[PDB]
Formats: C-alpha cells, sequence, structure tokens
C-alpha cells in the first residue's frame, strides 16, 4: 500500500550523491532532495564541476537535476517534506578513547537522528545508507523512542551500499544485489516493501534481498572482510611462492578455476588499500572483542596482520637489496593512488612503503599520473605538522617518471597504472646508478623480465622467487 | 608435439588412482592403462563385481573397458617396465611421530615408488605425481632419479594433482573445472607436459588444461583446499557473531554470496568441516610455512583450523550448558556421523569430535547414521572401556531419541527433516532440546516450538 | 502471613540436612519433619544410638524429638508427596571430568531431586535449596519444574543456605549470626519466603532473618566463604613478609585486628586453610566469573587459592632446605593430620599436602593424630594398595613413637596436646640437628626453652 514520493538524503558525499542521483534518474515521479551542512559541496553539486569524480555521474545528474533531483543546504524542510529520509553521513573511526583506531564514532549518525525527530511528524521511513557499525539502527531507534510525539511513526531500515571507486554508476544501475534490512514486524515489513518498490523501478525483484536489520548491517562489513581476506590469502601465498619457486600468478589461476572459489580478487599486490577494507575489518574485530568473541576477533585480525606483513616485507626486500642502507639514496616511487585509474590515496600501500623508506633516510621521488602533489605531501606528513621536516628533506614530487628515475638506485612500482609497462626502460637504465633495481609491487611488468634483465636490471616482483 | 603416450602405469589403486586411471582408459581407447598395487585383496576387488571404492558411475566406467585397455594387477615391476607414463598415486599420510608430528607429510611411499621406478626402468619415461603431496615432493623424486642414474635412462618428473570430491569423483573427472599439470621450464620438461596434455585433450577442452611449473602445481592443490576451508571457517565465524547479535547466518551468507566477486558456493555454516583433505592439507601448508621461516603466513592459515576447532567446541559447550553443565548418564541422540551427507566416510567428521566432547562429560550417546557402518563408529570413538560404557549404535533414529534429553544433528542427511518430531517429543525427557548443527531444520522452528522443543541452531540467536 | 508450613521433607540426610532438620523439629514441635535419603545404611544410623555424623549436642537434639515429630526414612516418594516444604540437601560435588573440571559444580543430584519432586507432587509446595549450590542452581530447578508442569501444580523455589562449621553445627543452628532466605520478588515468591521465615521465627529473632532475591542468596554463601578464606590468605601473606623482615605475624595480626572495622577473627596465620568448604567454594566462584566473562574478578579471587598453595609449598620447602635439600630415607614426624583441631575430618587438610611434598622427597613419614582414623590417612595419601604409601608412610599410635629417631617434627594441626609434650624426652632420641617446624604457632612462648634443650625451632611468621 505505502508509496514513497519524496526522498531526503542527509549527506551529499561519495555514497549519498551518486546513489540518490541514480534513484532520481530511474524514478522520475519521485522528488529527491540531497542535503548537506557543507554549503561549498552543495554548490558544487549545483555546478558544472561535480565535487565527486565518477564516470557517468555528470550525465546522470544533468539528466534530472532541477526536475526531480535537488541539492540544498535546507536540511530541515527536506526532512519535513520527506516520506523516506536516507542517512548517508560518514562514521569515522574514533581517534581517541575507548576503541581508538577501530571502533566507529556514531556522532554524526546520532546528530542526524536527533535532527530528524526534531523536524518530523507523521509517518516516515528512515534508512541507514552509508556504512555503519552493527547496532547503529538500534541506536537510532533508541533516540526516536526516547523523543516521541503524538502521531509520530518513524521506521528504521538498513540499506547498505556497494559502490567501488571508479565504478559507482555501473554498481548502482546494475548491482549484483540490493540489500535492505528491517524488523520482522508488520510495520517493519511495510517499510521494507516501500523501499523495495523504489528499487524495483530498475532492479529485478530477484536481485533485491530483504533481511533483518542486524543481518543487513553485518553483511556489509562481512562482505568487505571476505573480499579483503581473498587478497590477504593470495598475498600470503605470494610469500610462499618466493620461498619455493612456485609463481603466484600460476597458483592464483589454478585456484581461481575452481568455480566454488571463483577467479576474482586473486591478484597479489603489495597490499590492499582504500577507505573501506581496513576500516571495516578493524570495526568487525572490535565488534567481536566487545561481544566476548575473541576467537572470531583473532580470526579476522589476520586479514589486517597479513596486509601489514605484505607491505613490510616488500619494504624490507628493497632495503636489504640496497645493502640495508638507504640514507640519501634516490628512489623512484611509481604510483601513489590506492589502485589504478583514481586519484584517491586513502590507505594506499604507497603511503606505507614510502614511510618505511623515509624512516631509512631515502630521497623519494614520487610520480603518479592523477594524485595531486598536495595530497602526497599531506599523506606523508606528520599529523598536525603544516611544514613537516622529514617530507621537506626527503620527498620530491616528480612531474614525470623519467625525472623520478634519473640517478635512482631503485624503481618501486606500488600502483598498477597501465602506463608503467609502456615506459622506455632502456632509457631509464642508462641514467640509474648501478646496480639498478626494479621492485614490482603489482605484477605489472610480468612477461618483460627477460627483456629487463638483458638491459641490466635486477627485476624482482611479489610472488616470484629471486 | 612429437611424443605420444601409449602405455600408462598407475602405482596405487586407491581412491585417486583407480577412478582417475579408469576414466583415462574409458576416454582413450588406444592407450593401455595398467593400475597396480601391493595390496592383492584390493586388486582382486577391482577385478570383481564389487569395487573396493564406492563412487556413482564408477562401476559402469570400469566395466566398459576393463579387460580391453584397462587392467588391474599386482605385477608392479612389469607395468613400470612397459610404461611410457608412470603415475605415482600413493598416500602421503601425516607423520605420527618425530619432527613435524601431526602436520608434516610422510614421504616414505613416494620415495619407495621412486626407487622402484628407477630400478625397473630404462629409456624414456614420464613420471607424474597424481596424489596429494607436500610442496618439494617432485624435487625429492628428482633427487632419487639423479642419484640412481643409468646410461640412456631419461625420466621426466611432472605434477598432476587430483580434484576429486567424495561422491562426485566421476563427474569431477569427466567434466573438471580444470586439469592442472606442472613441469620444468626446460625443453624436455615442456615436451613431457605437452605429452600429458595430449592425453587429457581426448576429453577435456584445451582451455581447461592449465600448465604451470612443478612448484606452482603442488602448491595450488594445497592452496585451493585452504581457500575452500577458509570460506567455511569464515562463514562459521560469522555464525557466532549472528548468535551474539540477532543477525542470521543464512541471511548473511546469501547477502555475501550474491556479490559475484565472492560467489555463492561454500558458504553453508556448519558444526565444522571434515573429510580426509582439508585439515590434513591446511596443517601441511602451515608446516611448510614454519619450515621456510614464514611464521606470519603460518599463523594466517592456522586460523582456518583454530576456527573450525572453536566452532565444534562451542557447539558442544552449548549442548552441555543447556543441560545444566551435567551430562553424566544422560541419554543423547547423535543424528549423523558421516563427515557430510550421502557417504559412509567418517574421516575427520565433526560428529566424532562432538561425540568425544559429550563422552568426556559421561553422556550416554545413541548414534544413528543411515550409511556409516557400526564397526567404524566404534573404531572412531575408541582410544588408539569408554565406548563400551557410553556408546550405543542405534538401528533407527526413533530408538536413538527414545528417552533422550537432546537430539544433536551433526550431518545434513535429508531424512532428518522428515522425521516425526511429535512422536519423538512424546518419549523424550523434558525439557527436550534439538541442536541443529547443519541448519537442516530451517523453516520448521515455529512448528517444533509449538510441539514443545527448545530448538537451537548455529548462526541463530536463542 | 497466611500460608503455614506443617510438614517438611528434607531430601539428603547428610552433614547439612540431618542436623539442620533435626534442630527445626526440636524447635517446632507442631511441624512434622521427615528426612529422607537413598542411602539405607545412613538412614538406619540416624535411627540408631550411634549417629552417622558426630557433632556436639546433636545426639541430644535428635533423641528429644525422633519418633515424635522427627523421622528418618528411605521412603522418599511419600515424604515429598505429603510435604508443604521440601528441602533439597544433596551434595553438589566438583566435576571430576569435562568442562570446568576441578572447579565447576556438578548439578546431577540437584537435578535428579528436582525431577523426582515434580514427579511426586501435586498442588502447592515450597522447594528450598539448603546445601551449597553454584549460582544459577535455582534457575535450573525452576526450568525443570516449568518444563514438567501439571494442572494445579504450583511449586515455589527458594534458596536457604546453611552456615555450619565442623564442630559447632548445633550452636550455629540454635544461635546463628543470621538466617538467609532468597526468593523471587513476585507476590507468590514473597509468600513462600514469609512462610519459611515463620518456621525460623520459632527460635531466631526476626532481626536476624535476612531476606533477599534468590541470586543474592546463592552468591552470598560462596562470597562469605571467599571473604573468610581471604582473611586467612591475607594474614598468611603477611607471615611471609614477617619472616623476611623481623616483624612477627602474631604481633601484626593483633595490631590489625584491634581496628574494629577489620575485626579480630580469622587472623590466625597457618600452614594453610583446609576443609570441604573454602577451596571448593572459592574455585566455584572463580569458575562462575570466567563463565560470565569477568576475568578480572576471576583473577582477583584466584589469589586466595594461589596464596594458600604458596603458603603450603614454602613451608614444605623450608623443611626440605633445612635438611640439606635431601630427605630420602629420613624419618620425619608429622604431628596433626586433621584440617583443624578437635575433629577427625581431613578433607583438603594442609597435612595432606605437606606430607605429599615430603613423600616426593622420599621421606619416611611417621604420622600421629589423636582423632583421625589410620585408614583415612592411608586413603588420603594414596594415588587415586599404593606403593609410595607402603614404602614411605607409617601411622604412629603415639607422638613419641613418631619422633623416635626423627630428624624433624612437623606440626600441621593445632591440637592442644602438642604444646604439652615432653620435648626434652623427644630431643634425646632425635637425630641431630633436631628441628621443629611449627605450622600453627602452637609453640609460641616456648622458643627459648626449646632452643636451650637444643632444637632448631622455626614457625610461620617469625624470622629465623
Ligand atoms: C566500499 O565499502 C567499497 O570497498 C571496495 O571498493 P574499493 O573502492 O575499496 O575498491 P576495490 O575493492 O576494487 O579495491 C580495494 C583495494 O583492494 C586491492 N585489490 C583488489 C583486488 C585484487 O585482486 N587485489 C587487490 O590488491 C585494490 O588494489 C585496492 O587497494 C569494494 O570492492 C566495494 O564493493 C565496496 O562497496
Ligand atoms: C580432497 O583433496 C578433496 O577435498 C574436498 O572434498 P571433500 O570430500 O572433502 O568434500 P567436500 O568438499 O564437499 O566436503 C568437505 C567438508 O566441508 C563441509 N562443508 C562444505 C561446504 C560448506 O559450505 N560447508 C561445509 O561445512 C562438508 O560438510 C564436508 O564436511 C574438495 O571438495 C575436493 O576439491 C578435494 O579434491
Ligand atoms: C562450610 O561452608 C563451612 O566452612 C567453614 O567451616 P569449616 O568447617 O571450614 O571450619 P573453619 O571455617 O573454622 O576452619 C576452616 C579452615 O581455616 C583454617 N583457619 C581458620 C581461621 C584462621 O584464623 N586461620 C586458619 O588457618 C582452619 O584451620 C581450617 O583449616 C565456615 O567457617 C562455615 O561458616 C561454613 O559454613
Ligand atoms: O553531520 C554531518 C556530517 C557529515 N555530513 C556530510 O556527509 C558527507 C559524507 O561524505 P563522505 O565523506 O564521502 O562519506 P560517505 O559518502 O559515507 O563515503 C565514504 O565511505 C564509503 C563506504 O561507506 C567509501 O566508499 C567512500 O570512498 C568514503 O568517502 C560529507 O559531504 C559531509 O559534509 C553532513 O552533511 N552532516
Ligand atoms: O608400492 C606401493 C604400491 C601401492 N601402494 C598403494 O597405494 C594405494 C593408495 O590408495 P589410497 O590410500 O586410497 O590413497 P589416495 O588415493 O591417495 O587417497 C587418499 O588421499 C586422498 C587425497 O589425495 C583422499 O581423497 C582419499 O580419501 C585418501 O584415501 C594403496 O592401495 C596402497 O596399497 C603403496 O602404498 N605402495
Ligand atoms: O540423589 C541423591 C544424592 C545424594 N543423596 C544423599 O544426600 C546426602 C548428601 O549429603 P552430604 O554428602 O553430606 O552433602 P551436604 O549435606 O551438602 O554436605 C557437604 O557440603 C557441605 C558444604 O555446604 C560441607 O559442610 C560438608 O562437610 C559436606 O559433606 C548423602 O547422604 C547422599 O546419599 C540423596 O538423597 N539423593
Amino acid at each position: 500500500m505505502f508509496e514513497i514520493k519524496k526522498i531526503c538524503c542527509i549527506g551529499a558525499g561519495y555514497v549519498g550523491g551518486p546513489t540518490c542521483s541514480v534513484i532520481a534518474h530511474m524514478c522520475p515521479e519521485i522528488r529527491v532532495t540531497v542535503v548537506d551542512v557543507n554549503e561549498s559541496r552543495i554548490n558544487a553539486w549545483n555546478s558544472p564541476t561535480l565535487p565527486i569524480y565518477e564516470p557517468g555521474l555528470k550525465e546522470v545528474v544533468e539528466s534530472c537535476r532541477g526536475k526531480n533531483l535537488f541539492f540544498s543546504t535546507n536540511i530541515d524542510d527536506a526532512i519535513k517534506e520527506a516520506d523516506l529520509v536516507f542517512i548517508s553521513v560518514n562514521t569515522p573511526t574514533k581517534t581517541y578513547g575507548m576503541g581508538k583506531g577501530r571502533a566507529a564514532d556514531l556522532k554524526y549518525i546520532e546528530a542526524c537522528a536527533r535532527r530528524i525527530v526534531q523536524n518530523s511528524n507523521g509517518y516516515k521511513i528512515v534508512t541507514e545508507k552509508s556504512t555503519v557499525p552493527v547496532r547503529a539502527a538500534e541506536s537510532i531507534r533508541r533516540i526516536f523512542d526516547a523523543n516521541t510525539k503524538p502521531n509520530l511513526n518513524l521506521q528504521v531500515l538498513s540499506n547498505p551500499q556497494f559502490l567501488a571507486e571508479g565504478t559507482a554508476i555501473k554498481d548502482l544501475k546494475n548491482p549484483d544485489r540490493v540489500l535492505i534490512g528491517g524488523d520482522e514486524t508488520p510495520e517493519g515489513q511495510r517499510a521494507v516493501q516501500a523501499l523495495c518498490a523504489v528499487y524495483e523501478h530498475w532492479v529485478p525483484r530477484e536481485k533485491i534481498l530483504t533481511t533483518n536489520t542486524w543481518s543487513s548491517e553485518l553483511s556489509k562489513l562481512a562482505a568487505n572482510a571476505f573480499l579483503a581476506q581473498r587478497i590477504s590469502s593470495i598475498n600470503s601465498i605470494s610469500a610462499l611462492c618466493e620461498a619455493t619457486g612456485a609463481d603466484v600468478e600460476e597458483v592464483a589461476t589454478a585456484i581461481g578455476m575452481d568455480q566454488r572459489i571463483g577467479n576474482k580478487f586473486l591478484k597479489a599486490s603489495v597490499g590492499f588499500g582504500g577507505s573501506c577494507f581496513q576500516k571495516d575489518v578493524l570495526n568487525l574485530v572490535y565488534l567481536c572483542e566487545a561481544l566476548n568473541l575473541p576467537e572470531v576477533a583473532r580470526y579476522w585480525q589476520q586479514v589486517i596482520d597479513m596486509n601489514d606483513y605484505q607491505r613490510r616485507r616488500f619494504a624490507s626486500r628493497i632495503i636489504d637489496s640496497l645493502f640495508n642502507t638507504v640514507t640519501d639514496k634516490k628512489i623512484a616511487i611509481l604510483g601513489f593512488a590506492f589502485k589504478k585509474d583514481t586519484g584517491d590515496t586513502r590507505e594506499s600501500s604507497s603511503i606505507y612503503i614510502s614511510k618505511y623508506l623515509m624512516d631509512e633516510g631515502a630521497h623519494l621521488h614520487i610520480y603518479d599520473p592523477k594524485v595531486p602533489r598536495e595530497q602526497i605531501v599531506v599523506d606523508l606528513s606528520h599529523p598536525g605538522v603544516s611544514e613537516d621536516d622529514q617530507v621537506s628533506r626527503l620527498v620530491t614530487i616528480s612531474k614525470d617518471p623519467y625525472e623520478a628515475c634519473d640517478g635512482a638506485h631503485a624503481v618501486v612500482i606500488c600502483t598498477e597504472w597501465d602506463m608503467f609497462k609502456e615506459l622506455d626502460y632502456e632509457r631509464i637504465h642508462k641514467k640509474m646508478l648501478k646496480p639498478a633495481f626494479i621492485f614490482d609491487g603489482r605484477r605489472v611488468l610480468d612477461g618483460l623480465h627477460n627483456e629487463l634483465q638483458t638491459i641490466g636490471f635486477q627485476i624482482e616482483t611479489i610472488g616470484k622467487k629471486v
């Protein structure tokens, strides 16, 4: 029976903007208002240069902005008029106190919940859209229950999103699944159905999965944990390959041809990054500790410990290969983004590799085709330090890769940009100090090893014995 | 592409060797395939109407070519002598004493085969490891060969691991997800590899035959099983978290599995994985890591096992705590003893371990399984007096539950969801519990509560 | 105050059930009290002139009302059937195998009683745990009753722990510091609690009857014993420090105990506390804590036991070090085997442990106790007809035999007779150097005289 005609989305960020933009585009008869405290970001959504870069996003926004898609700072009225209110704010990791570095900080979710109840009457569906710790919905419900009004009936749902950087629009238009959690009560099921009906405008019913609220919240974190575990698992095998003479790409292919295991997310690397995996796994581990499930905690912690070991051993190879001394040695870092085809550096392995080398006094020359130089400088700087001394002494940002390798002892590939396999390595060899090393942290130079040895490089890569 | 295999000898007529070489013979009528073994009784059984291994389809495969191009014989020496390709298909059991006790593989049989092969061989042959071996096995075979060389003797060593699951061996051989062959990157090595590919190409598409180096091949078999076991431990770990929060493990498993990068197979929570492969292979991986000074990698894979161990123990603990932390002289029905449904195999079955935890509490177990022989259950629960005092093997599940305090489902036999639970309830002591260690009774919980049971299952909050 | 108990059935005719229900019958002539047990021999003994439990005053209490309103019988079913209040007074021994081995309580007997009670009951009854139980026991009984319900069957579950110390059971029952009763906060619960109070009000002042919730009641019994054991481990820990500094433990104990907030009882340093209560109950508390994810609390109480274990072990070590770290074939007199004086009970007695430490050194022990039967000493020192005991242990008929040709005299139990022995005589026939190790401070004041005779005399809490 219930039909959603007006949607408010609190938070115009990496999740809220694109998700609500696609909803508006697929549901012309639903008014969608995306709001945010940050005036400058709203203005950018209302501009020709969107604050988030994602392929296809511009054309989605432009097709319905001003018609049924709106971006505004008027949060109150947008809540007031809405049938469904999406909560799409960040829950950052606590930087102090109990659970420091692992527990989520619910301050913004809570502030939204309180603002919602303050500005609401009658019936609304309130839906968690950004990634939240398990039990977030219970907290929202508690705020609502404690701040009740006559005829106020707020229903709380979970609707996690599954966007990957660089494929957001394809992820929204053709998702593997849509996930919605709500209570097993009649009102709960009514709210769930209403949100399903929104998605049914473009997503087949058999791809919409409905669960209880807890299952939903837990599924998001668990899904990321399983993905991260695949990477840490094949990375663990890469270490074994180096020790034995096996080759991690051969092994990955053999394993992945078993259709029970599948062939995705088995690309060995110096280590996974991004703003999702580490944060979500660490949150899962904290949840387990809080619930007195230490065995489960220890089990998932291994995903992070392995990623840390993969980075550290890669850094150790480089340092050992240069005689355990890197003081004043020029080293080229090729790739700073957390993966290719993005400028995002969040939890990028390049930051950690770089930091290990800076602790050895290396002169790093860093090249990335898309990451802005100011971001590199921030990432490698000591917190609060506005003119950090180490970065100033040790870090150069190069404008091209040949500058970065000119007079270098080693070339360290940390991000799998396609352009790195196309470089003129003969030319690079000539102006490097000898012995000249290439450390391939992404297996991008596979099939070029003989070529590179013949030129005179010592070429090493993860998951291949030296 | 020059060398052509026309005669094959397989040393070992076991779970792996017999079926595999039978299928090869069936698919390659022009190749003579001779499977050999020291065990005379087993060879006779292969030559009989009652095969020593039960696998669906295997009888009809063997009967279609036995006596024509498929032979089973005790004459190991002449089989090797005549062969172009010699498969080594013997077990490498876990060491029961000494360095690596309980984890390291015992290469005695592989070594014996390697010595016998070089003793009975001249000229050119391809020698291929077919059963599961530790990484570096091929190096050992190669060392024996190199140390025992003859003029004109040219033996090539390959790895060709098996991917047979109990109950599906024939489908797994006729329609494999992939065939895996490893050999050296040398010209002789690559000729050996191509010769063996040509055998498989009689019925497997080229695109499903993967060739690697020897190490990659050996490591792939252990690793694949480690990944499969990890999926089970990972979802089992989520099952504990579901019990603590109100999330439901089947809901979470479905949600996770619909991500095509993760896939939807091997996400059925359980009391714990069993079988002769997973624990043995993971523990061998862990031991390899420790021997190579990779303690971080060792610890990472050990968690797969630790989690399995925890899943069993906490299941046992739920039962015991539910019965007031005393089980002395209490009758408990154990339904299911096999390590999975539709087999009689009990190796490393979770039912053994759950049963042993309850025996430690002095429970009177009444065990029912539709296929496991009673004498195996007795052996499994015996010390290498308690069994006699505490264990009864029931001939049907209603006997097992008659006067019982709890019904514990450990194996997912389909028949267990169809039992007359109203009848069972009547003759059980009260309070009457059902512990479903396989989620087979999903959807029946309201009904069972109405009858009067306390029904609990893994991955569901009480 | 409506409900009135007129018939009481007590399941378990043991150390707790017999005396407790005997006193009830003695103080409440108009209530019929029937004590029952599966052990026929024990019921006969309660119906005999030689009672199966020795406690001062107990004979005269039983004889004053047995056959009148006090009955001992093996007919458990009819006793339950007729009863208004059913006491459950069976043992809950420590689990000897499985989960919680050596610490968790085994509820088998409590459960068997609960099932038998519901089987033989109709209408209204009050069921009361009387023997010491782990926390949550009452919840278990309630679950069995709820699962095995009948029309008009209304069973109420209460907790009523006992506080009897070996040797003072009758005084502890007639003149208790308090009576403790727990039950639910519901109206039916409170009516059951008041009904049981009314029984005690026949001889205990209302102000000494404390009513609580069921959990508080169960936990109070364990906790009270934990506090008492903690006082002994605390003063014993001070005894070690005294030996290290020249302070004297009896001086310190006196000084501490004169603070009225601390009190002056249970501050007698010793080789270590024993008995069937303290170790068992503290270890059950520790287990409960672990099961509830309270490891800090678990560690906190475990220290009471670890300190008792240390006190014993360091005492044994003093002896062994003093005899040059070799005791093989050396004759050593153990004076005192009971867990405290004025009893034959040896359960968890420090003498057992001290003796075992010396047997592992190959000592020839000659053990004297004025009340412990020899057969019990042999059982206590045997492996669960033992070889070690046979080779190494002699049970002496008198203390002069035990000390004849001995290297050391080890006092482990504070029997009064040990301070009045002829130590000059003992000295003459001991091997030299002759030692006395006083594990109970019974020879305080005699040290100069003993040194003059020629002994090396050492005691806990006194620097050498
Ligand atoms: C947010 O919850 C989002 O998280 C994932 O998307 P990301 O934006 O984090 O990108 P990816 O998941 O594609 O890459 C993440 C890191 O993993 C490394 N990686 C990936 C695959 C592989 O085989 N090896 C490997 O190292 C990448 O290089 C990155 O460093 C998730 O995919 C989304 O579903 C999710 O919503
Ligand atoms: C030997 O190398 C062989 O190992 C596996 O075969 P299995 O005979 O062991 O059969 P399964 O893999 O089917 O069963 C293993 C156990 O895991 C449990 N399980 C399985 C899936 C799941 O979702 N949950 C779960 O608990 C089963 O109940 C079994 O107890 C392997 O399959 C073969 O590839 C390999 O050759
Ligand atoms: C049962 O719960 C019962 O347990 C206690 O009674 P006990 O029968 O155990 O005797 P005591 O408590 O008198 O003595 C116990 C052990 O402590 C030693 N002790 C005592 C006091 C002291 O200052 N120092 C010391 O070493 C004794 O020598 C015994 O070995 C409890 O008293 C009862 O309330 C309880 O109900
Ligand atoms: O009280 C508040 C707090 C925050 N915000 C706004 O909420 C938006 C949040 O944007 P963002 O930081 O991108 O958070 P999310 O959109 O939740 O996305 C993050 O988390 C995702 C998965 O959950 C990752 O995929 C992304 O890369 C990562 O940026 C920001 O614009 C904030 O200004 C408000 O309007 N009000
Ligand atoms: O010189 C010889 C000649 C023959 N054999 C025989 O080798 C055969 C081996 O058969 P089997 O014991 O069944 O080993 P596998 O075929 O390798 O199978 C084992 O290991 C598999 C994984 O590799 C599991 O799937 C199986 O359940 C498990 O039995 C036996 O018949 C032995 O008699 C020798 O050991 N030495
Ligand atoms: O199903 C059963 C089991 C036992 N009994 C009898 O119950 C009595 C149990 O009494 P007992 O073994 O003496 O236990 P309690 O009376 O609880 O006394 C023990 O526990 C006390 C701590 O509270 C200590 O003070 C005592 O020394 C110690 O014997 C025995 O006669 C048993 O035969 C039954 O009637 N039915």
